[PDB]
């Protein structure tokens, strides 16, 4: 598809068996989603951003699928007021910014 | 330009005579570009980041040059960890996102 920037760019995705809803941003370098339980293991990091810094839970290898397109990577977890759907998984599903 | 994601979507932009780099960001839906001065008056804004919420200066109809392409509308000062161009430029300079 093609999706405009009028609005913000949210898609449905499916990610550990629950649909969510993620904005497809080309500003983040890895995947951030709101708390949720995840299989596997996981190592703690901090990611900062405007307003500062989160604790997040850092899962590789998990499968997302985002707008119908399956990727695997990278998932960090954590307190973030929005889900987001970063560069190492926008990749995965061929996406660019054209203008 | 058609442009991927395997690296971060950085451009030069031109605002107030002076190249800076900063980052496309289709998550942002604002401008936030770090301490620098620019004309005419500013009002309060607060934006909320993924650490927090943060004071920055809101300028209007400000002249910014964004990867060749010329804009003109509202740019954030404040604390941001690089500059970032946000949907309010990203869609006066016609991007989208593609898959
Ligand atoms: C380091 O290894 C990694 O890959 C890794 C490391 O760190 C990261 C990593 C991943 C993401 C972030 S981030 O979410 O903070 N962010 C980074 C940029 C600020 C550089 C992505 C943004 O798109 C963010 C996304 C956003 C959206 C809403 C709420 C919160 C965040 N938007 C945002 O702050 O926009 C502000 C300006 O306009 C307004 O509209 C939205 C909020 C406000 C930071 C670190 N990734
Ligand atoms: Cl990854
Ligand atoms: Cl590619
Ligand atoms: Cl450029
Ligand atoms: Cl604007
Ligand atoms: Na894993
Ligand atoms: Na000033």
């Amino acid at each position: 598809p093609q999706i405009t920037l009028w609005k913000r760019p949210l898609v449905t995705i499916k990610i550990g068996g629950q649909l969510k809803e993620a904005l497809l941003d080309t500003g983040a370098d890895d995947t951030v989603i709101e708390e949720m339980s995840l299989p596997g293991r996981w190592k703690p990091k901090m990611i900062g951003g405007i307003g500062g810094f989160i604790k997040v839970r850092q899962y590789d290898q998990i499968i997302i699928e985002i707008a119908g397109h399956k990727a695997i990577g990278t998932v960090l977890v954590g307190p973030t007021p929005v889900n987001i759907i970063g560069r190492n998984l926008l990749t995965q599903i061929g996406a660019t910014l054209n203008f």
